[PDB]
């Protein structure tokens, strides 16, 4: 059974647009979702669908790249170490529910250390 997905808008949460969350939409995120690899990171996990009736026993903080992508469309973001720790959300929680050599395990490997190049150097406010 599905919980809520993340939340994408909050009328109270104070938000800011910087250049460094601009690039994250346009060069990072954007990057990474054209990746072989980002498929299974693009949406939030369906339970039902997946069959992974065990995944929100396990974990407790959902976060996928879907979720980013919105939330950087809609201006939800303060800055961008906010949006990188959800990324850091996301790849974590694939560490978590799964094990080392696990398929997509090695693809959250892949996409995490493009990620890692891509926000090394950021644009300046
Ligand atoms: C769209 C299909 N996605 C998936 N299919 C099969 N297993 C998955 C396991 C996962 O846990 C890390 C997962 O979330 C990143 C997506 C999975």
């Amino acid at each position: 059974m599905n919980p809520p997905p993340p939340e994408t808008s909050n009328p109270n949460k104070p938000k800011r647009q910087t250049n460094q969350l601009q690039y994250l939409l346009r060069v990072v995120l954007k990057t990474l979702w054209k990746h072989q690899f980002a498929w299974p990171f693009q949406q939030p996990v369906d339970a039902v669908k997946l069959n992974l009736p065990d995944y929100y026993k396990i974990i407790k903080t959902p976060m996928d790249m879907g979720t980013i992508k919105k939330r950087l469309e809609n201006n939800y973001y303060w800055n961008a170490q906010e949006c990188i720790q959800d990324f850091n959300t996301m790849f974590t929680n694939c560490y978590i529910y799964n094990k080392p050599g696990d398929d997509i395990v090695l693809m959250a490997e892949a996409l995490e250390k493009l990620f890692l190049q891509k926000i090394n150097e950021l644009p300046t406010e």
